[PDB]
């Protein structure tokens, strides 16, 4: 319909606005003295939360070039978070010195594109040196250590963590369920796990974990698009009469066929849940077939010949249970017999032994790997069911903060490295003056994590952040306690992964930010 | 959609704004001397009332901001309210003084965080030396006194509790109906009690009591999940043929089912509750197959194959009676032979001889006394049908605080068990000048329900709390008689718990108010 | 009255659309191609005139913050005028660009008082520059040359001041007078120069060139301060029966009598302006008896005993014309004795040849200097009266930029010498970032005169200000022609004194401007 452009240092200072109201939104809650944030609900008592990821996520403004602001950084820092696990508060605060700084800078009659190419260099520079800063996390130790440390200091959760990492070695698939007794108990069974996003959100069935947890579903494998809604009838019937919930991987699904298995979940007659296909052409052919061989189903080609219509509950596969992430998916337990899985295995080693091409090998070789490996399984033991919601949240969260750091790395959390790395480089300069101002701005925006941090604390945020400065090496200043010392030692912790990504982001969404003119809104009504 | 965000300050007095609302509705209706409050009926005369609770369940502001405010603190009076019984006046009273006395300090530049844990550091010690001044209530006879009290002083009601407290044991179950005679009755039937509540509020018949009570209804045992209301409808159509209510117990009740369900009891074809299923794991389904002994009925679970469509009338169990408390469910004189019941016990009592767990053995003793004490029913007994009505809240309430004191003890109540706490405590130092702050706004706080109550009474408040701080013991101000003298003397008795919950949701819900900075809210349209 | 507050970058803005509006007013006439601007007239038609100085006096502003901006500003401008003769458009445009520059990068959060000391290092640097560049202007050819080009390339008054200047010393006295005939005159008669100021700008009868000349005028010598006007009735009744004008050399005079002597020459009795006396305690007595020996006066000092009452028409000086300019005087043939004057200056040579002090011989040197080497004047020579006006205006400017030019020097004009300057500073840097963009910033803004020149002349600004730059030595863009080549050469030349004084003004007041944060000023009633 009708839009309304406006263009210049005003769009800049409406969007400056919006992320300023969306980053005090969500600076609020940093650190761990952060104040709390009441979020309003339709209905009922408001929630009171600390949690930055919530409060963002409903964070919309009432004039367009805010919200427009607001929306996008937002966006870059919810990538952060499903990149790593945590970092939302992080990008959101470093996004926001750095566009206060150099929309400031550009106000200022500076050139744009030097700015941004100034603040890439500073933050390339940055993301090496924190590299170089890095802890291996590599030990069983270290391991316990930070999953004691996520999870709010419980050291029985940690040692699961590291016993499961020890089972299902080091890239291991590691799922959480709720355990029927008041012991934990760890088990290895045969399952999968692949990258790839539900279709839409609203297959969530548990919108509060953004997942879809089903138990015993029939799995359907097909290697074509879901053009049409009648190859899927006989199948619903099927599953329908059966009374148990589904899966659906295949090529392609359709948008109308979406739409049809959105009115099937809103009935939800049938518990259908669809996903991308993984792999890529024969590749992902043969891993259908792998999936069909852990699964005890049959993939339904066109090439091959048999068509969806003549699908059977016996060509479904099945397992025990499945988890679709966001961007990712989990199958455990599948039903299909573990000597063909093992058959499939040796035919695919053969595959490696006879490859030649390099990256051909690399992808028969993780194949054989995440069949092989399986899925571990980590069951939560406890009195209470209060209790359960709570350890499974905090062994959630612990899992995704301990692998983030075997990945990568551990490096001194509370904000204190990315004060380390810029005291590292405050000599780094550019091509010119312009680039020398966007490396400036870049660096004296990377303290705002720590500045914000002390001032929840409600001590001075410049001498403590000058004192930081001031030491070499992990020394900073301890919020909780309000005592300085190493975080290393009093296990303060984040790692490397979540603060390379959370900056990394910020940058990149701060200087896409920088040299914008233009916007473009429907006009307010 | 949009969302106004208002943060700093200015949020902070909005909320005021709206708790002192809130609190001045409540705290009028305060003391035995408590003003009345009028309240809006969309029809016919409005009602008019002294019950804190419905005045404050009817309050919420127009602006947004205001409301939340009221909102918030309204849910935490109600939690009070049904952890103990009572004191949701005095929770709102010690929730308005601490946040307007705790804001006004945070207005002079107080640090927020300090605050509060002075706060939490004041009402731990309040707590615990509460408890140092509780009066044991073990023997009958105290029992007598306060169910006496309790019940605007009648001492037949006292006598009934204290009978009932002697058949069913210290901790056992009591329950109230309406007897035919004006003798009251008194009976011992095999019952249950377990801490479950209803799936939804419109399942309440009841209102104004809030609960689901059902005559002879078909009760019907399930491990699973109701994905689908195919199942239900063979059982469905069974019971709207044989004309009687019904019970549902399932491991998990999906939300397109309440929706069904919901829409089943609108139209009141069949009478139905659910509620969720008590234990967990296999414990669950230990009790879930007690209950299926006490019932008559059988457990219909996926794991052993049967299934919900091949549900029979005979499957089902059945009871005389049924009440669906807000948080609690209660089974009386179930139809199963006495013989299973007592051979289940002896089961569960050698699985105890063999139990090696600590919790586990906890958990099949209480299991065993669930199953063997019973439940106790009293007959309310008089004349006329309003007296059945007020007579039958009156022994409700009398219960409700009856056993809320054997739980925990009592304390002279009418405010003054504050005021001791607080003359005892006036030493109480924090870690440094901010929580010493809070720790003193904290404690004069805590004066506030004996001044309300003074006030409404219409004596100077300030005299009255002087000369209560003066004495020591239980020594305070009796409202009513306006005569000083020792509480416990004169029978001005409240429950230990319901005072300790109150404080402790005050200050809890203190805390979040004072440490919040940001609110965000829908648009005023 | 009360008076309005504004601080911080609010005022900074309202003074930068002050110093926008002086400005662009004044840089509108800039350069050869000067567009024209028109003026105020309460009566009559309205001026067109293409004068900056005429243009910047009548600007004012409504709004009292930016008034005051534009007021500061011009009185800087006025200074710059007044210490060389011309560049007060050019020192209004550097101070344009200097402050919006400055202010810009004080709005971008940079430390205003390292901008100024940038900007001060920048020019200090760019003057002595300057003088490096500078051409002498020694020789009288080159004085012919300028004085030709000032008077818009006349040969005859440049020829004029050539002679004048020779007969009178390098550091001689040039006086302009109307002269009979239409050939030329030249003429020596003793006569004085000394730097004071009128008491009251109300003296001035001739309001266009902001001078008092009066014609065969009395003069009254006194060492005291006048502070009754009783002791001035009887002269003045002297005077007012001869009917001549008078003149007032005095210590001082108190304001009372300055208000007396307003309202006399308001009435026009008595044609009278009076001055500070010149010199230092016994330096200014022996001057004054200097004067007196030239005047035939004499010097009435209260020390000595007589007083002003007692003078008659004898002891009054007399001169043949004297003129007052804004801080300057002239005494033109004495009428007393040569004879007298040569003995004075015996006895002052006798008195340089026993002095000790260095610097009482200088006094000495230069008062003998002033005293022997008289006041040339230059009676201008044409045909009509229109032709009289004009010449004599140009000749006055004639002889301010040449002397302007033998001071100090020449130095390539139309602007380029700031660019040339500039160009030869790119490399100047500060001891840190900020004075480095304030070096930065007054870099740039010294190119601003050359660019509104091509622009006033319709040109391209910026590529003949790169094109400039490129050439080396006093290679520039003549605005006339529209051609390149050495201004040297095609004589598009300025003095060196009054390019300087313009930078240095420009410099000290946008150093002081953006430094400032408060303002306070009278309600906008």
């Amino acid at each position: 319909a009708a839009k309304d452009v406006k263009f210049g240092n005003d769009a800049r200072v409406k969007m400056l606005r919006g992320v300023n109201v969306l980053a005090d939104a969500v600076k609020v809650t940093l650190g761990p003295k952060g104040r709390n944030v009441v979020l309003d609900k339709s209905f009922g008592a408001p929630t009171i939360t600390k949690d930055g990821v919530s409060v963002a996520r409903e964070i919309e403004l009432e004039d367009k070039f805010e919200n427009m602001g607001a929306q996008m950084v937002k966006e870059v820092a919810s990538k952060a978070n499903d990149a790593a696990g945590d970092g939302t508060t992080t990008a959101t605060v470093l996004a926001q010195a750095i566009i206060t700084e150099g929309l400031k800078a550009v106000a200022a009659g500076m050139n744009p594109m030097d700015l941004k190419r100034g603040i890439d260099k500073a933050v390339t520079a940055a993301v090496e040196e924190l590299k170089a800063l890095s802890v291996p996390c590599s030990d069983s130790k270290a391991i316990a250590q930070v999953g004691t440390i996520s999870a709010n200091s419980d050291e029985t959760v940690g040692k699961l963590i590291a016993e499961a990492m020890d089972k299902v070695g080091k890239e291991g698939v590691i799922t959480v369920e709720d355990g029927t007794g008041l012991q934990d108990e760890l088990d290895v069974v045969e399952g999968m796990q692949f990258d790839r996003g539900y279709l839409s959100p609203y297959f969530i069935n548990k919108p509060e974990t953004g997942a879809v947890e089903l138990e015993s579903p029939f799995i359907l494998l097909a290697d074509k698009k879901i053009s049409n809604i009648r190859e899927m009838l006989p199948v619903l019937e099927a599953v329908a009469k059966a009374g148990k919930p589904l899966l659906i991987i295949a090529e392609d699904v359709e948008g109308e066929a979406l739409a049809t298995l959105v009115v099937n979940t809103m009935r939800g007659i049938v518990k259908v849940a669809a996903v991308k296909a993984p792999g890529f052409g024969d590749r992902r052919k043969a891993m259908l077939q792998d999936i069909a061989t852990l699964t005890g189903g049959t993939v339904i080609s066109e090439e091959i010949g048999m068509e969806l219509e003549k699908a059977t509950l016996e060509d479904l596969g099945q397992a025990k249970r499945v988890v679709i992430n966001k961007d990712t998916t989990t199958i455990i337990d599948g039903v299909g017999e573990e000597a063909a899985i093992q058959g499939r295995v040796a035919q695919i080693r053969q595959q490696i032994e006879e490859a030649t091409s390099d990256y051909d090998r690399e992808k028969l070789q993780e194949r054989v790997a995440k069949l092989a490996g399986g899925v571990a399984v980590i069951k939560v033991g406890a009195a209470t069911e209060v209790e359960m919601k709570e350890k499974k949240a905090r062994v959630e969260d612990a899992l995704h903060a301990t692998r983030a750091a075997v990945e990568e790395g551990v490096v001194a959390g509370g904000g204190v490295a990315l004060i380390r790395v810029a005291s590292k480089l405050a000599d780094l300069r550019g091509q010119n003056e312009d680039q020398n101002v966007g490396i400036k701005v870049a660096l004296r925006a990377m303290e705002a994590p720590l500045r914000q941090i002390v001032l929840n604390c409600g001590e001075e945020p410049s001498v403590v952040a000058n004192t930081v400065k001031g030491g070499d090496g992990n020394y900073g200043y301890n919020a909780a306690t309000e005592e300085y010392g190493n975080m290393i030692d009093m296990g303060i912790l984040d790692p490397t992964k979540v603060t390379r990504s959370a900056l990394q982001y910020a940058a990149s969404v701060a200087g896409l930010m920088i040299t914008t003119e233009c916007m473009v809104t429907d006009l307010p009504k």
